[PDB]
């Protein structure tokens, strides 16, 4: 998961809501999949993509490398957007190759379906 | 190791070189130790630290997490004056050249004794 900080512990929502519109589009019948995920674990706040919050519900699910990617360039994007910062000093992935994403615009929001991966 | 791409395969002996000034000093009695190097193999190039050439070579040495953040450190310093570009797809730190790190010139190089980390002996 990555570590983060928040720069007001408002914005804790504000980057809940905009992962929502981060993920695996299927532009045809206009549904994007979430992602990642913002928790708060033991005071931290940290980047989760869903398949780490099925893990710690006691799936044995693991991510891949095309996930890790995704995760830690949607992390990346959102410090881009000073949103998050990442805590300094971890490993990850800083330049993209390997699956991507769609963000949707908070406009485009409520014409796509949204729909969380976190086999719910 | 970190892949890297080159402008141009006259850049790698470029690299090459700058690898040699720029290290941990120590100026009591100007020496500057390199720790990184560039390496060809299959046709790719990459920024290696020196245990993992040791590794590479059987000797049973292990890098530390100090040793990863300094060479991608390095990696991340020779891509932003534009010598090399890190390939996309790979996990790094991020850039922090803390604790001692010199640069030092081409013209300067002369007084210092240049020493890799790789050959000295034990």
């Amino acid at each position: 998961m990555i570590e983060i900080t928040l720069k007001k512990p408002e914005d804790f929502l504000k980057v809940k809501e905009t992962l929502t519109r981060m993920g695996i589009a299927n532009n045809k019948d206009k549904v994007l999949y979430q992602s990642c995920h913002i928790l708060q674990k033991k005071g931290l706040y940290y980047i989760v993509h869903f398949k780490e919050m099925l893990r710690m519900d006691g799936r044995q699910v693991e991510m891949t490398e095309e996930d890790e990617v995704r995760r830690d360039s949607i992390a990346w994007l959102l410090e881009d957007w000073g949103l998050i910062e990442i805590v300094p000093g971890q490993r990850t992935f800083m330049k993209d190759l390997t699956n991507n994403f769609r963000v949707i615009s908070f406009k485009q929001k409520h014409e796509w379906k949204l729909v969380p991966k976190y086999t719910i």
